[PDB]
């Protein structure tokens, strides 16, 4: 007997977007309060975010900008937009390049530790 329920892609992206937005907002709020933290790099902690560890959203502060990202899936962009009232300003990483949502290169050098095929927020 396998009890596994397959094909839960929409449920998965719904929760991935909610997690992304939760972490994004917590990171954004902390750095808005404490802009001097940008210079140090690395990551904010679980205590600073008030959120425990998570497996489906990653972040990094580099060259005083913060980057938050998740593995791209069909409709994940639309779910992020839905759950942010169309307000999140998002981008993509493809072949080591930052692309806007219309696929045009944004000529910033990305940290080398961000993977391809993610949706990303840089702020």
């Amino acid at each position: 007997l396998s009890r596994t329920v397959h094909h839960q892609q929409t449920a998965e992206i719904t929760q991935q977007a909610a997690d992304f937005i939760r972490y994004m907002n917590a990171i954004n709020d902390y750095l808005y309060q404490h802009p001097e933290r940008r210079a140090a790099g690395g990551q904010l902690t679980s205590a600073q975010l008030g959120l425990p560890a998570t497996k489906n959203v990653s972040h990094l502060i580099s060259q005083q900008r913060v980057f938050v990202w998740a593995k791209e899936k069909p409709g994940l962009m639309g779910a992020l937009l839905e759950q942010s009232g169309d307000s999140a300003l998002l981008a993509r990483v493809e072949n080591g390049r930052l692309l806007d949502t219309h696929g045009r290169r944004i000529s910033i050098t990305l940290p080398a530790v961000i993977p391809d095929q993610v949706i990303i927020w840089m702020n």
